[PDB]
């Protein structure tokens, strides 16, 4: 019964991804947003304790996705992927849905 994925959120701005993903309560919960600095380009914001970190969606040659290392045909992949490899070098973060309303 496929239904649309609770993390896209399109071209949200920067601070107000950081603004929502403030009242999540639990680390990890997370959005992918269309970057308005960087046009064409996806961002990923992910709620750490009192903070929103930001990671950059990175593109091979073939427009396969990325965070660091490990690469995907997909958004929807990369996202699955960093549900149980963390996606932070300096902490144990592993991407939960937000709790939607
Ligand atoms: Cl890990």
């Amino acid at each position: 019964e496929m239904k649309p994925h609770p993390w896209f959120f399109g071209k949200i701005p920067r601070a107000k991804a950081e603004e929502m993903l403030s009242k999540q309560r639990h680390d990890g919960a997370f959005l992918i947003r269309e970057s308005e600095s960087a046009p064409g380009d996806f961002s990923l914001s992910v709620k750490f304790g009192n903070d929103v970190q930001h990671f950059k969606v990175l593109r091979d040659g073939a427009g396969k996705y990325f965070l660091w290392v490990v690469k995907f045909n997909s958004l929807n992949e990369l996202v699955d992927y960093h549900r149980s490899t963390s996606v932070s070098r300096n902490q144990q973060i592993f991407l939960r849905d937000i709790e939607q309303v």
